């Protein structure tokens, strides 16, 4: 296939579930390179569980830890890396306020070459155990020989917007990282990558970032079609913040309006959010547990209950996953029947204005307060006017280079009457879980 879009291993579903799903272990494996060193950009990490993911003969290999901790948590990340003298931290900056380190990528470089691994899990034993998690493998980028002068450049702009990406740092261990991309041929790439940084983006800038990034990539590289109104927005996620008083304030106002954005030329389209309702959770693999992944405080859902209509259960049956939670986060633009696609993103992203940014000075300005990063498929990117979607997501299509694997259920299915949204900081005592245990925070 050319999407190179996988999930993570689920334990405790039927193995045709996990045929082609990779773990952590797998990803750093001598199979897929022998590794010199890794950079490891997360939020959370376990460090000592961290190592143990390396292969053996690989974990004394240099990692930098690029994070955004500050006051006793950097110390206490510190702490947890100093009996490794092998790893180095990097503290992303986060000047404004209430911002983030959520971007979760491995950068792999080998003696073979260099590999880049874009993804939703955090660095901890339960982001990789029973949750819904996304992957997306970047090939094996060959070093360009010594004294050969050329871009590496893919036709998405993928190594020039990678370096621009971790510039925003300005941190020296990343222009390390920066000059061995340099050193690269990404020429294969074949997806675009959608980042967020922190900061206030004006003029020759506005377009770099958030949905103002997507929005820009849908205008140059999609085309709009007969019917587009028809054409649904799907956002799927794992947390949610505070986004106004009511849909105008940002969600269907400036976030759809990227969003449906198709071609260049100048709403009734329909718009579904995917979030776990709490029986889901209650019934996952993981039970209220998973929940502690869910983070949608009551302080926040209370001020926005008109959200709520918005919202559609988790289900994916597709991929036998319906009981493994959603920490994937992925956004869409599926045709009136589901059977197509326009475009597919897979990113950190949650469905907030830290992440995605909000609109700022007479809308001249987009403010971003955290670090996220996700990949998009477009079709033009394939030779593709759409993609079809994959009816069974470890199933074999006739046209793999079509047929994207959407991993979840379509259409997406309306919460009930009696269905709640997820809020992870009241207790649930009425049913007990998948362990027999109740929620009590
Ligand atoms: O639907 P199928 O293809 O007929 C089918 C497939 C697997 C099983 N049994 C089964 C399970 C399992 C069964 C239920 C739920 C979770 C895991 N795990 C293993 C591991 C090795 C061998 C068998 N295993 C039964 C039927």
């Amino acid at each position: 296939n050319p999407f190179q879009f996988y999930l993570t291993r689920v334990s405790g579903v039927k193995p045709k579930y996990n045929s082609g799903a990779l773990h952590i272990k797998d990803i750093l494996s001598p199979l897929f390179g022998t590794l010199v060193s890794s950079a490891q950009f997360n939020y959370c990490f376990d460090v000592d569980w961290l190592v143990k993911q390396y292969p053996p003969e690989f974990r004394k290999k240099p990692i930098l830890l690029v994070h955004g901790d500050k006051r006793e948590a950097k110390a206490h990340l510190h702490a947890q890396a100093k009996p490794y003298e092998n790893i180095s931290l990097c503290q992303a900056k986060l000047d404004i306020a209430f911002g983030t380190h959520h971007t979760k990528m491995m950068l792999l470089l080998y003696e073979e070459g260099l590999r880049v691994v874009i993804h939703t899990s955090n660095l901890i034993h339960a982001d990789w155990h029973q949750k819904t998690q996304g992957i997306w493998l970047s090939p094996l980028y060959p070093r360009i020989a010594d004294g050969t002068h050329k871009s590496g450049e893919s036709p998405t702009h993928f190594k020039a917007d990678l370096i621009s990406y971790l510039m925003a740092y300005n941190a020296p261990s990343l222009k390390e990282w920066i000059d061995v991309i340099h050193k690269h041929d990404l020429s294969e790439t074949n997806v675009y990558l959608i980042g967020s940084t922190p900061g206030r983006f004006q003029g020759s800038q506005k377009d770099n970032w958030g949905h103002f990034r997507l929005k820009k990539l849908l205008k140059d590289h999609a085309s709009s079609m007969p019917n587009a109104e028809s054409w649904p927005v799907v956002g799927q996620f794992s947390s949610v913040g505070s986004l106004g008083a009511d849909e105008s304030k940002w969600l269907c106002s400036e976030f759809k309006e990227s969003m449906l954005t198709l071609g260049k030329e100048s709403s009734s389209v329909p718009l579904y959010l995917i979030y776990p309702s709490v029986e889901n959770v209650r019934t996952s693999l993981e039970g209220y547990p998973a929940g502690g992944s869910l983070p949608y405080s009551i302080q926040t859902a209370e001020k926005q209950n008109w959200l709520h209509s918005y919202f559609h259960k988790w289900s994916a049956e597709t991929s036998g996953r319906s009981n493994a939670m959603p920490h994937i986060k992925t956004y869409m633009r599926p045709s009136p029947d589901f059977s197509k696609i326009a475009w597919f993103l897979v990113t950190s992203a949650n469905l907030s204005k830290a992440a995605w940014g909000a609109l700022e000075k007479n809308g001249t300005q987009l403010m971003i307060r955290s670090y996220e990063l996700g990949v998009l498929f477009l079709p033009s990117a394939f030779g593709l006017d759409s993609f079809k979607v994959k009816q069974k997501f470890f199933a074999g299509s006739q046209e793999p280079m079509a047929t994207f694997p959407v991993p979840y259920d379509l259409p997406p299915e309306l919460y009930g009457s009696k269905d709640r949204p997820w809020i992870w900081n009241i207790p649930y005592v009425k049913a007990p879980d998948t362990h027999g245990n109740m929620w009590v925070p």
